[PDB]
């Protein structure tokens, strides 16, 4: 169902989290060997998320589903978002400007904690 591929997305969705969050570690610990996968899998996991919730959106379309459609259009436009902000970062990260990368991965972390409550009325409208 459509609901059980949202509960998929969202699992994507909290591996990335996880991961993110042993990246910060890495990044402040400056083991820059281990952010550089670290950012490589992150991408990986956005590149997943996006395309299920890309599906997500178009089924909902299908079923007529307005009041899912509305909000997984406003998801998905969060998350492009935090995608921009995530890329942003790997430049950051390729150019050694640290500064820049602080900023953008306190900023990646800000943007995801707003869109919560959405993500949570998406379960429940599909
Ligand atoms: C953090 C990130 C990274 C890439 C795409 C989307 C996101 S977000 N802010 O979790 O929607």
């Amino acid at each position: 169902s459509v609901k059980s591929e949202y509960a998929e997305a969202a699992a994507v969705g909290q591996e990335a989290v996880a991961v993110f969050n042993t990246m910060k570690a890495a990044f402040q610990n400056g083991d820059k060997e281990a952010v550089a996968q670290y950012l490589a899998r992150l991408a990986s996991l956005y590149t997943r998320h996006e395309e299920l919730l890309n599906r997500i959106l178009e089924k909902a379309r299908r079923e007529g589903n307005k009041e899912a459609v509305t909000l997984m259009n406003e998801f998905t436009a969060t998350f492009q978002t935090g995608k921009s902000i995530f890329n942003a970062m790997v430049a950051a990260f390729k150019n050694g400007d640290d500064d820049s990368f602080e900023s953008y991965l306190q900023a990646l972390e800000k943007v995801t904690a707003k869109g919560e409550t959405l993500a949570d009325q998406i379960a429940k409208a599909l």
